[PDB]
């Protein structure tokens, strides 16, 4: 599954649709990133660009034309042929193949942009531009209208209206087209087997990288080369800290691993945790822990729905965190009391969902304290979690553990469509996996 | 092996022992890289902040105060310990553990850099700077410069003098402790041994980037997370563009593939070469390029010493490059004359050797076309190779076939060492490294 | 006569008239600017920023916020009561005394315009800004946008919109009240007295520069303290530069000095070019050049109305110069086809009007070739001029003339008003005042 | 008297005297500073620029070439002769006239500017650069650094070391030649004239700017264009405002007025200040407070010499006027109590002197406190003053006195000599000129 030519210029006519009469759209590549000295990040796209192009080279740049309400057209800018650089640095698209293979009207060399942008823009009444996106595309921007509104005696003249696409752009991302659900389908079907093979390899005595080992080769060898962000492996009081990337330590028997990692494929993020025993087995402590986030993540799951709201769903899961840690003399008091309090965010410190797209922490709009109604197309995560400190004053067994159970889901017309349930979360079912490895 | 703390706190007092007195040498934490959106890269230290202090946090600053000829001291700027930051994104070292941890006199707050870092710098004849290095350090210390410059009726004083500490420190980093040495050979044997699996496990059918996941695992399995440069896995025609990293095509029964690829260790790279039958077996035309490679790389390791210079070496090179071109037909006339007319530069056209260390591409003064003379401790590679494109006009057997073979070496009193000779490169071992894996 | 505070609010009212509800409008001060060191030019108020205050500070930010299509309001951002600060530098408005004296609704300290604008802006539709007017400027407001755009927990929104202002506000100042023209004509009948004064004292041997002093005391004696534009006294040669500002020379007897000199009164440009005779007698070959261009000033204010334009205009003192220059040898050929080929152009260069307000060159959309319809209530110059370089190809007598004549009028309902006609132009009139000036 | 091209060669070769071999100093011009829109203000040349070459042109850069200790040689970067740009704005000088009329060896284009400069820094040790003086001017040092630096391949090289020359040039330009001083002393007599002119024609009712038009006419009348500083003239309790500038109000018959006005003569800055009765006749309180300032410029006068002190002489001044305040009931206690507490402060709150040259406020390191001892061709001002607030608790018919009374002078091997002596400041002979201007 993959998004073709076709949905991205449709995207593009999407957007023009939106677009005033006597306006142009500009929409930038992301430039390149050092590592260190000389040697530079593997490429990413940014999400914008991408989501109109599907073109993966930096020194880019989109322009939508929309000279009145039925004629518009599409120049793309973006590097030249050049058969040195390519024979060191890899191959470009260039020019003339660029209109048959993207689906754009023309294509100019990127190093004439500042010759032929103010050209584009002149007479134009307004322009799309994502200003503050990046420093390189608004001195390129703010340099072309700079050319316009001081060349009166050349005839030009600049719009004086400037739209941020962003917020346009951003809804349009948040409801995903069935292409895009299958393409995040198969990235939530590769992250599980990652997240299931991690299960399946864990022992004591190994590094929480050795898991991160495991994970990005099982991505890579389904097709998503990259992660969709770093791999965090928190074992022990580790698991305690939410985004813990340093998975530097040995992990220990009778210590559990909270695992969240997610695939980059064809440019869209899956995103699981899954939190289990180091040596296959559940303390009682760790149970009683997992079962109220696990209670959380199922009871979630029946829930959402379009016409709920992340925040209605929260609610019910706050009402099962803070009973559960009633129940165990976590908290005390009455439970009604506790919720009013907040009393449950020492241990449940983050949202239960986020959107879920081309970044792991996808575009749209949330509404006040995440109150949006949802809608059939929309893709979240469902993350409860528990993080019991060393140091809380709480019950000594339950100190250091650190849970977090988290699937993928879309919302459909009758509820929602798991889209990682591949990988085991009940605790019976995690064990028997665990087991089975185990006398191999 | 690794680099210990009494070793960066040696640097740090050989960099002083050059240091003029009533001086001080700042040097920056790299920034934290965007990736998309919010979510970042894997962090990676600016190599020579690593070179002195071992320490993999951003926001920091290392500054060595040389007072006189006998009393020096030095302060570190470090985030600050917090709670609720470091529950979200991670462990910070802080102020009070940094002294201790890292060996230095005294460490500040990064937030009070701007309250702080004039002070220091205040009555001091000479600043030590990289400038233009990092945007966010040249504001830093511009800032601290302008307010003592300014504030004559406050008795303040700005160092009329900045120097650039890189020449003198990338000097420094030219010559390997035993100590590097040992983390260059380790990380050399972590590299080779991904080489060789890569050639254990390459099948026709499967994907470039298939080879590139067997490398990144192994790298990780032995404790290296992350590689030193972008893994290039090009076959057929791909390995004739030089950085290839698109990884993205079939191999074909019938092609070679070359692989260049390294893991960093400890901050220091490895940097290997391969390039092999994708189906176990050479064509002629195959293993005809081959060979004038291999005794290209064989001479260039029998002949690097104390003494010598990549410029001399590389002479011998061309000389085999076209003493075999010639042989093959690919090139035609006397080859004294084609030596003098650099003849073979169409089909190697870039340098045999590179220092190698905490860059892939490593710091170091080489001299005019690399001719500076060779001295223990330094550390380079060793990467002829021959790229005959698909459209040159020479016998058609040779056409698309990308060879190159590279090893690291250090110069030792009596010769060099090669680190990287434990993954195969004679024709027929690796054929018959790969006839055993294909039997499996 | 001057603007009154009624008249800064009718201004801000009819600017707010045009914008859309929900949204804000952003004016900032100028900048103060270097001389050299520590020392200041003396301040210029932006004109923008003082036609909607009449306020002569820096750092203050004018905000007209129009809430919906009744509701509106105006916040002041200007620099705080400080004793010590006023003590050294002079008094300060502050917030207590702004919203009265200025006609504003609130006024605010400049120190806290990070804290407060965003708060203003959040939930806008719209802003109104000239982005790349100043820098400074720039950043705040950039600054605000990214606090809103980043805000979303906090439950803020960012105005999508960003409209240049400039061209709204340029097109009113176009456009001269009755008050505005009363202040004009007394910044011209301030410019008249001083370049009669300047006819007056002139006398050979005396400095270019001795006139500019009179000119600058005769403004200043009226209360017009500085100039609208740098004072051009160009002698002989000199006269042949445009905007020679050096005035420099010695004024030799028997050639003729054009003075360019304008006052600033309240804020509004006079602008009046005179050329006369050092000696305050005409030679035959100044007198024919002169001639022609007073022609074609005479002919231009009889012909300068509502219904015609620049152009119009122009064309018609085109063929004034080119048959005078036809008559006197200059130029030689057919009249028509000399103007077909614009054969004037290397003795006459520039336009013949331009607009006339708070800049000298005021701002206003001309249309192409300055082909706009004139209407009533429009502000502009009109200065024909003829320049004969040293080295010209044309009889040696006119070598060396340079020669323009400007006066400044408004355009009204039955054609127009002359605001400086109170200074000789007349050939014979210019003599008579000399030649009574030299007798005493 | 001026400064001639001998001489700013004379200070070219002691600038290269003080470099180190191999090396470069850049010296660059001021920029061209808007006013309003696309009007400029009157250019100023930087001061240390202006030093070195009396160029009074912008897009200059002087380049001096230290090769060794016995070669060194010049080049300037300046804008290139160009008719049409020539005939709009003024005379060019150009690169043919250049090396003839400044004395410099070279002169080059300042278009190509980046394609040279690199070339002049290539394999040099040290260049000394104004880091921070001009933002345009950093742009094309760093740009020339880092082509050197990243040019290694080019065999370029950059120099490490950076120095500011501010410090070497600042202790120039605080010892002036006898040329230096000759010009300082026209610039006093020129002052002196214009406060001479404004004392007789000071009458009731006149504004305060119309004694800056007298000022300045007077300025201008003896050829120095250009005030060193904006008039300050401080009416009644506008006196009281150490630099006010808006010289708006109605003079008063029965207030003082105070003038701080000084000339720019060939660069040079005259400063002098006077206070006198707006009706010719001192008041008693008036006279009362005068006494005391002048006692204090007096007695400053017989004391300035070498091996004193601007704080040492201080001393002496405040003694004078902590014994005046207490004899007339402004202060009350000790005279040596009230000294220890700097009880003069809320009346006498800025210093006694500053360096006098290229600016008002001239460079020069003073010492802490501005102890540094006096040396033979240092010039100063002597500027002591007494500023009784409005609302001052002091006996009510001092309250709105300010008066300051200021000579400039030249340190001599034998004391000093008053350069702005020629206008009075006995307050009996103030009154006498006034009330011989008045019978006119
Ligand atoms: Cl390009
Ligand atoms: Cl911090
Ligand atoms: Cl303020
Ligand atoms: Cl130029
Ligand atoms: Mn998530
Ligand atoms: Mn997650
Ligand atoms: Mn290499
Ligand atoms: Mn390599
Ligand atoms: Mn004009
Ligand atoms: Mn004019
Ligand atoms: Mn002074
Ligand atoms: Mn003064």
């Amino acid at each position: 599954s993959e998004i073709s030519r076709q949905e991205f210029q449709r995207r593009r006519q999407a957007l023009v649709e939106q677009m005033q009469p006597g306006s142009a759209a500009l929409i930038f590549a992301a430039p390149e990133v050092t590592r260190s000295a000389d040697s530079e990040y593997p490429y990413r796209q940014n999400s914008d660009f991408w989501y109109f192009t599907g073109f993966n080279e930096p020194e880019a740049v989109l322009v939508l034309i929309k000279s009145d309400d039925t004629h518009n057209h599409s120049v793309l800018f973006n590097r030249v042929r050049d058969l040195t650089a390519e024979i060191w640095f890899g191959r470009r698209l260039g020019q003339d193949a660029a209109p048959e293979k993207l689906g754009v009207d023309r294509a100019l060399a990127f190093s004439e942009i500042n010759q032929q942008l103010y050209q584009l823009l002149n007479g134009l009444d307004v322009v799309y531009h994502a200003q503050g996106e990046y420093a390189y595309a608004d001195v390129i921007v703010n340099s072309a209208l700079e050319k316009l509104r001081k060349g009166s005696r050349q005839n030009l003249t600049a719009p004086a209206t400037m739209i941020d696409w962003r917020p346009v752009v951003h809804e349009m991302r948040l409801f995903k087209s069935p292409e895009e659900i299958a393409v995040l389908r198969r990235a939530g079907e590769i992250t599980a087997m990652a997240h299931t093979r991690a299960m399946e390899k864990c022992r004591p005595g190994m590094f929480e990288y050795h898991l991160e080992g495991e994970i990005h080769h099982e991505f890579n060898r389904h097709g998503a080369r990259y992660p969709s962000y770093n791999t965090i492996v928190g074992s022990g009081e580790n698991g305690c800290i939410l985004a813990y990337t340093e998975n530097e330590c040995e992990m220990r028997d009778g210590d559990l691993v909270l695992i969240d990692a997610g695939c980059e494929y064809k440019g869209y993020a899956g995103d699981i945790t899954r939190t289990f025993p180091v040596n296959g087995k559940f303390t009682q402590a760790q149970r009683e822990i997992y079962d109220i986030v696990l209670e959380s993540l199922e009871t979630s799951l029946r829930l959402y729905r379009p016409g709920t709201s992340i925040l209605e769903v929260t609610g019910e899961v706050v009402r099962i965190m803070v009973s559960g840690l009633v129940k165990l003399g976590i908290l005390k008091g009455d439970v009604d009391e506790l919720i009013a309090q907040n009393a449950h965010r020492p241990f449940f410190m983050h949202g239960l969902s986020h959107w879920l797209g081309l970044d792991v922490h996808d575009v749209g709009v949330y509404g006040q304290d995440r109150s949006r109604i949802l809608e059939p197309g929309m893709v979240l995560t469902v993350e409860p979690g528990l993080y019991i400190a060393p140091d809380a004053e709480v019950p000594e067994q339950y100190r250091g553990i650190g849970i977090r159970i988290e699937d993928d889901i879309v919302i459909t017309e009758t509820g929602n469509e798991n889209l990682t349930a591949s990988v085991v979360k009940k605790p019976e079912e995690i064990e028997a996996l665990m087991v089975a490895a185990r006398k191999q």
